[PDB]
């Protein structure tokens, strides 16, 4: 159902000198849920219950997000994709995931998850994705309504928008959810970002890292690599399409629809579709996992 209560209890682990927070419930092969910007493990709270008893249910808070530690010192060159990947790779290693991992990804969680999967293909049993970066982007893929704002994030205006005014949390997040959020839900999303300044850096560094029109070149290359791989991989996939959807529409949806061994369902939502259709999403993931684990 819907609801503002988190799933499970937050656990903590030291990774590269910083404390990272994660949810880890149950036993067996992992079903690994990865949030992106500007969210946390909290995004999956109404979805994870649908997988009860199908394996070890894991949702990690990316560095500087959720209940994970902030980088110290924080600044404009921190919280790059490469930096997030170093922490997340190390956390996933520390969690002893084994070699039959199901990945469930969204937003920046998909760039991280798709890349990790490409680098650890023998260990990936299935990939479920939604509102994901399925390939390097162009401004034409960006919904027209968001072009100017994201271009502004990727300019000197970004610091005032995000660090001073918390625009990603306070404007973009609810703007891309169809149903109204409760007070408790917004409180959970804003909690890691209550303080103005560097506490909010992850939510600005992320849009600056989106592979668009060839920049940044490193992230473009990573996305190009996993795009090629996924388009040829026989790993079972679940594509949760959204209507109206947001990011994964047009050209980049045309592209991910070419991926082999893929089941697709459509649910109601814009970008943060987990807040609109958690039960339909969880039910689909559960059925996917049951077929993977008979
Ligand atoms: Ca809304
Ligand atoms: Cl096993
Ligand atoms: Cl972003």
């Amino acid at each position: 159902s819907l609801g503002a209560k988190p799933f499970g209890e937050k656990k903590f682990i030291e990774i590269k000198g910083r404390r990272m927070a994660y949810i880890d419930e149950g036993t067996g092969d992992p079903i690994l849920f990865q949030h992106g910007n500007p969210t946390s493990s909290y995004l999956w709270r109404n979805i994870m219950p649908h997988c009860a008893g199908l394996g070890r249910l894991i949702a990690c808070d990316l560095i500087g997000m959720g209940d994970s530690d902030k980088l110290d010192p924080s600044g404009p060159e921190r919280y790059t994709y490469a930096e997030h990947r170093d922490y997340l790779d190390a956390l996933w290693e520390a969690l002893d995931l084994g070699d039959r991992v199901v990945l469930v990804v969204h937003d920046w969680g998909s760039v991280l998850g798709f890349d990790w999967a490409r680098r650890h293909r023998e260990r990936v049993q299935g990939i479920a994705y939604m509102e994901a970066i399925t390939m390097p982007l162009e401004w034409a893929d960006f919904p027209e309504q968001d072009r100017d704002l994201f271009q502004a994030f990727r300019s000197q205006a970004g610091e005032e928008l995000v660090l001073q005014d918390n625009v990603f949390v306070e404007q973009v997040l609810p703007g891309l959810i169809l149903r109204p959020l409760s007070e408790a839900e917004m409180a959970a999303y804003r909690e890691p970002f209550l303080a103005a300044g560097e506490a909010r850096r992850p939510t600005l560094s992320w849009p600056r890292q989106i592979p668009i029109a060839g920049t940044p070149a490193d992230v473009v290359a990573i996305a190009r690599d996993y795009a090629g791989w996924l388009s040829e991989s026989p790993i079972p996939k679940l594509f949760i399409n959204a209507e109206p959807g947001h990011l994964t529409t047009g050209r980049i949806r045309d592209f991910c629809r070419t991926w082999p061994n893929q089941t697709e369902i459509t649910v109601a939502g814009a970008h943060f579709i987990q807040e609109d259709s958690p039960d339909e999403i969880g039910a689909a993931i559960a059925a996917f996992v049951r077929r993977l684990r008979p």
